[PDB]
């Protein structure tokens, strides 16, 4: 009568990667010496947000 | 996953040399003989301040 191939069974899921691993927002400052002067000053900072299940980051 | 170069460790210090090794301030006097006379007189002194971790000085 009917001979089934016994293959018509399926299960399906989805995957996505919609975000980059890091986000960088800058809060740097300024360097204001006189002409030819020597000095040092703190510039500011830069926030590096870490995204989903990211544990170690290697940057350049 | 991530292969660290194991180089991103730093320690920093500063150095400066903002003063000259010696300071000289003068308290000399005057020589007041007559015309063609022969004599000798004390002139005065000159203070030679010695600066940070200076132990031996050679002057000209
Ligand atoms: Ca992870
Ligand atoms: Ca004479
Ligand atoms: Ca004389
Ligand atoms: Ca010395």
């Amino acid at each position: 009568t009917t001979q089934s191939p016994l293959n018509s069974f399926y299960a399906t899921g989805t995957a996505q990667a919609v975000s980059e691993p890091i986000d960088v927002e800058s809060h740097l400052g300024s360097i204001t010496p006189a002409a030819g002067a020597q000095g040092s000053d703190d510039i500011g900072y830069a926030i590096v947000w870490i995204k989903d299940q990211v544990n170690d980051v290697k940057l350049k």
